[PDB]
Formats: structure tokens, C-alpha cells, sequence
């Protein structure tokens, strides 16, 4: 095990801010105990799991229903009833503050040709939405013939702290 | 080499990471390493590998006009598959739901299509791909209320209720 | 210097990680560079490591037969489509795993439920699976009818012990 | 010291030389347990799924019919997700996502894809897209529909500046 | 400070660190805190989603009808995403993504997949693909349509060189 001097200001700069140069010729095999030392891993797929208690289930027809309206990060997944882009029947996921509204998932998308018999399919969505104070995430159907369906849960608080399942 | 470290941040972390049985500096020599952690843990720790389906671990289901339990013991479960789409006004229901016998929540729903100008309603698969955590008393199930619709797919237990990974 | 550690969890993990038929911490922080990726042959990021090549690709297009995709131990990625049929159809197209005794379907085509019509339109039914085979296991594609197909590609991602196979 | 061995690997030697520019490599036979303080020392970056979240303030919402609509035209990284109205491959009705500098244009999501047979009654479905696009100076990301019958619908947001610095949600 | 009993670990170390002149492995009970400088040493890195972004300059756009069109034919890792025109599995109209070396060819995305029943009016939908392909010397990634009625549409870009070195967007 010997040392050689390094020429690199970036590494030197990086190290300085890390802990307020030379290299070794011997490669050391290691095992990393960091996760165990921290109290156990928080693998993302598990942390975001749906539970009976945490699931915000929704199935909206001819009404407007709030999915969430408290600050934080939310996963939202589901489907809309597709309609002709020329249709008046709206089934959307939207966010609003009572002043403006933005559609995050839109159903009025199909463009049939040569027929008035318009088949419909689910339009999927899978979104991560952050709400601040005064914001509402909602599902809106304006017509008895279309639905907005799915599930949501709060993934983190507004400060970005993860919420256990 | 060796210099002194001033970090409340690093000091506090190092002491939480490595608790002392009893009531900091840095080196200026960079050490090249190789990491054997994954092998030491038994291999196949990368998420895609660890979550793999096997003949032994696969909970296969294909549900028509009945209710079928996928899991009813605590843990984390991956569940993937399809439902038969129907009109949003149909009586033919195919769902994935979670329940404790008191509250029930649908996680995947088939009643979604909205045809116009026709009574000949075409159907497509409605996919789902879910991670569900069950605690004591919870059931994950597939349910079809009609011989004309199915809920089909596969599931497996990914981890125990405390998050410990289950190796396939 | 060094100091004794009181952590039952850390002690247990270290015992498990580095088994021996036979605990402290340091206060000096060591800067490192990690050569593991190069030592493994490079291109270890998951998207690169799992790439398909002309040589490694198990291509399949199965009609009215059973075709083995893999039958040796390891982890396999398998992706593709089935021909959708009515949920009451006799025309079956599946991905399944079997040991010659038990068989489980991993992807199923018999899913659509038309109403008010006998003219049944069909779409691809996609699948994207990670399957681990052990000794004696076969992953296969099967179509029982000339009208339906199982199409796709697969490759071996790792050996049965989890060691990655580079493309 | 625990027993060491000479490592014979040009790739590892060359890599170490580029990493740590001014060797005869050796390896050690003792496995050392470590804990990593890098994240603690660095700042503690936000998990990607959270960092990329859509908000009422940050979302570039679009619903485009018979017009060309800019999604972004300043440098940076943008996530753009949504759907196009499918049409027959021989259709004249175009609904696309495209990037352009005014000299050339590339379609990143194309709607004219279906190939019906045995019928002139052509059903349509959404054609989804989910893209990460980097714009440099002079580039425009846009949604374009050339006809009242087809739409481009979706959302976008700026994920990072052109230097790769992440933007908070 | 202690002997390790693990053939799996010993074999792994031996593979990682080759030695022509090739012993008991050992472990230490002293946990060492580290910081990882690798990213800075490599010149810096970008998060994967940003690194893989499409740009006007890097995008290989294709819209293929009744011809064979090369997407890439030099070594490297390529992301390729897009759609094929679906047809009946019994159709003669082919739209595929394939890889070839001029002797062997394999289809990576296939359009002839639908199985209508009780009708000769066969509706078509996009068949999506999203692939990572590694080409070595002599390999070609291509889109092929054998009929004017079917298309292969999409975008691709080179993600890394053949050794895995990442290409900046
Ligand atoms: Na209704
Ligand atoms: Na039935
Ligand atoms: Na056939
Ligand atoms: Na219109």
C-alpha cells in the first residue's frame, strides 16, 4: 500500500466542502452498513404502498369530488372515460385554488372517422402532485355518462418528509 | 495526512449511525474500493431481481363470478394484471379491492368506458400494477360479480410487514 | 481513535454479511472512489445492463404450439404481447412457468367482455415480466389456436445467484 | 498488514488513473465494513418522484386544436406527458409533439399510426407520450394540431435548468 | 481481525480483482466512516432521467412506410421508443423494429398481433415499444414496413458508447 500525489482542484474543492491530496495503490473490499445503521432501509416502492387506511378511493360521476386539499405530495392513479374530442362530456383530474384551474388528466381525446358510433376506452393517469395551502386536487365529471375513477395517497408532507404506509 | 473536522451535522450523524457503549477528523488520502455488499447479502438485491416471480412464489388468479383472496396475512404485495372493461353504467363488475370486513376500498375498477352512438360496446383489458401493504386483519382480493367479466393476474409477497425483503 | 459500539442490529448484520465459524467504530473519515462498476465490466446502470442485443435476444412468435423461452436457472426479462380474445373464448395465448407438475399463467389473453355484439375487436395485451427459474423450471409461450399469438423477446439478466450478465 | 495481491487489469488501472490523475495496483484480502456520510455532508437531495411533482403553479397545461402552441421555448429540461388523437396513417389530420429551432423540426410523438382493414369506419384511441426533453438556446417544444378534429392534450414542467440544476416543485 | 467462511464472497472478489499470480479472506470489526468522491472524480454526473433526455440535435426521428430504414448502425447503447400499426395476426402487412448483423435478424417489436372474431372489419391501434438496445460492430437497428398501409414511428438516441460511457444530452 503506497501513495501517489493527485493533481485536481475539483476533488480538493469537493473534499473541502464535504469535510470543513494523495491516492492509494491498494483497492480495499468493503461492505456498506449504512442502511442498517440508519434504522433500516426505506425502499421507495414499499414506502409508497397503498393500504386500506391510507387509500383515498374515488369514483366520480356527474359531480365534483375533492381527492385532497391539504398541503403535501400525493400519488394519484386511475382512469377516465374517453370521449370524442368534440364531446361535451368531461371527466378530468384537476388542481385548483379557486382562482385558476389546471387539468392534469383529460378525457376528450378520441377522433373517430367515418362513423358516429364512437367506441370508448379508459384513459389512464399516474401522477405525482404537490399541493400547497389553498390548493385542491379533485376529480370532476360533468355528465352522468362519464367517470373519473382511481386511488390516491399522501406520499410526503409539504416539507418533503416521507409518510410511512 | 489528517485534518480536523468542524461539523455539527457530521458529528450528530456519525453518533446516531454508530452509537457508543460509553457516555472527528478526515484523511487526505483517497482510497479506491470495491463494494461486495450485494454478494454478502446473498445476491439479487437489485429491486428488479428481488421482486421476480417464480413458480413457487407466484399467486396466480383468474376470477369469474366469484370472490377470490389474493392475500390475507400481513406484508407488502405486488399485484399485476387486467380487468375486463365494461360500460361505466354496466352491472358487470370486476375489481381488485382491499378490506378488513368493515371498510372496503376498490384499487382497480373495470366500469369505465363511455360509448356514444352505439349499443355495441367493445371491451379492452384494464391494466393494474399495484403495491399493497396489508396489516393484521386485512384481505386483498379479486372479485367478479358476473360470469361475463374477469379479473386476472399474478401477485407475490415482496416483504414482511416490517419491510424486510423476501428473497425469491 | 476507535470506540466500542453498542448496536445489537449492526452487530447482527455484520455477523450475517461476513460469516465466520469463529465491535468498534473509527472517528477518522476516509475519502474514497468506487471502482466496482469498472471491475464488473462497466455499463452497470440498470437500463444499460439489461439491454437487448442481437446475440442475447430470445425472440418468439408463437402460434398453435408451445415454445420454450428458457429452461435453465437464472433471472429473465420477458416482454411482449398476446392477442386479446373474449373472456369466454377457446383461443388461448399465454406466458406460463412450469416444472412439469405445477403450471402458473403469468400473462393471459382471455380478458375482453364485449356487450351488444358478436363482432369482437382485439388488441395486444402487453406483458413485461421478471421471472426467476431454478433447476427443473421452464418459462414458455403457448398458443392453442392458429388465430392467436404470443409475441415478444426475452433475455437472461442474471445467473441464479444474482450475478449480472453483461450485454 | 493483511495479505495483498497484484491486480492484473488494464481497465481498472486506466480507470483509477483517470479518476485520480498524477499505478501498480494491489488488492487487500480484508473486507472492511463502512458507513457512508456523503449525503449528510452534501445537502440531502430530494427524492426524484417528489422533485418532479406537478403543482398548480408549475404546470404547463395544454389542450391544442387547430393551432400550434408553444410548451416551452427557453433552455432547460422539461417533462412532458399527455395524449394525441389517433388517426389512420393515411389521414391528413395531424396531432403531434415536436421540437424545432425554426430550421428543422422533429416529431417526438406522432398520431397518424392506425391501419384499419375491411372498414372505412375508423375508431380512434389516445396515443400516449411521456418524454424528457432538453432545450438549448433557440429551441422550441410545441404541440401542433392542424385540424379541428384532432387534439394534443397534456401537461409539462421544467425539471432542471440547462446546467442540470434541479428545480423545486 | 477475523476469518471469513464464504465461497460466494471469495469468488466475487476474485472476479472483480483479477490476479495472474493467484487464500483466506478476513473481515474487520472496526467500522470506517467514508465519503464518496467518485462522481466528482468522473467529471461530474447527471441524474439518469436528465442524462437520457431527447434534444432536437440528438433525436433520431423515424416514420417508416414500405421500406427499411436504419435507426442506428454503429456501436453503442440506444433508447428506442415508438409505435407500430397493429394488424391481424393473419395479415401480410409487417411493421417491425428489428436488429440484424446481415446474417441473422431478430424482431424486437411486432405489429401482427390482433385476433378479431366475428368480423372482417378489423380495427387497428398503436402497438407501443420502449427498448434499450446495445449494438456491437456490424450490428444494425432498423425499422421495417413491407406495405404502404403500415408504419413504424418513433424516436431514438444514443445513450452511451459501446463501453458504457454516458453521452450528454
Ligand atoms: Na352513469
Ligand atoms: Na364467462
Ligand atoms: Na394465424
Ligand atoms: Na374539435
Amino acid at each position: 500500500s503506497q501513495q501517489f500525489r493527485i493533481d485536481s482542484e475539483s476533488i480538493r474543492d469537493k473534499l473541502n466542502t464535504l469535510l470543513p491530496l494523495s491516492g492509494s495503490t491498494t483497492i480495499i473490499p468493503v461492505v456498506d452498513l449504512t442502511e442498517t445503521a440508519e434504522g433500516g432501509a426505506q425502499r421507495e416502492d414499499l414506502q409508497k404502498a397503498f393500504t386500506l387506511i391510507n387509500t383515498i378511493d374515488f369514483d366520480v360521476e356527474n359531480t365534483t369530488t375533492t381527492i385532497a386539499n391539504t398541503p403535501g405530495f400525493y400519488k394519484v392513479v386511475g382512469n377516465l372515460s374517453s370521449r370524442d374530442e368534440a364531446s361535451g362530456a368531461i371527466a378530468v383530474i384537476e388542481v385548483t385554488d379557486g382562482i385558476t384551474t389546471k387539468i392534469l388528466a383529460n378525457n376528450r381525446i378520441v377522433s373517430p372517422d367515418g362513423t358516429t358510433a364512437v367506441q370508448s376506452v379508459p384513459v389512464p393517469f399516474d401522477l405525482m402532485v404537490k399541493l400547497v395551502a389553498g390548493d385542491t386536487l379533485q376529480a370532476r365529471s360533468n355528465n352522468a355518462e362519464v367517470r373519473v375513477q382511481g386511488i390516491a395517497r399522501q406520499i410526503a408532507d409539504v416539507s418533503g418528509n416521507l409518510i410511512n404506509p
